[PDB]
DNA sequence: TTTTTTTTTTTTTTTTTTTTTTTTTTTTTTTTTTTT
């Protein structure tokens, strides 16, 4: 299976109506120096729609998320 | 024959019903082969 687990005891996924599993794939680079990193969030639960549309984006530092990169 | 008159005091306990929680990695090992 997969070895990696939680923290805070299991009572917490059975009423967590969504559960989102957050993880840094690469990192974006101007040239040489880094501004953001590659984030892809995979929704490993859910009880208001299907479980498991994982879906990516890039979120810069300070900027924040980046919207507009995802919406073209 | 007539002719009623006045209450007094507490004694005793009886029985338990129910579980609720995980949490943490740890470690490298060993070369092979001259070619003209």
């Amino acid at each position: 299976g997969n070895p990696e687990t939680t923290t805070g005891g299991n009572a917490l996924k059975f009423y967590a109506s969504v559960r989102l599993d957050i993880r840094r794939t690469g990192a974006v680079k101007e040239g040489d120096e880094v501004v953001g990193s590659e984030t892809r969030v995979k929704v490993v639960k859910n009880k208001v729609s299907p479980p498991f549309r994982q879906a990516e984006f890039q979120i810069l530092y300070g900027k924040g998320i980046y919207r507009t990169g995802e919406i073209i």
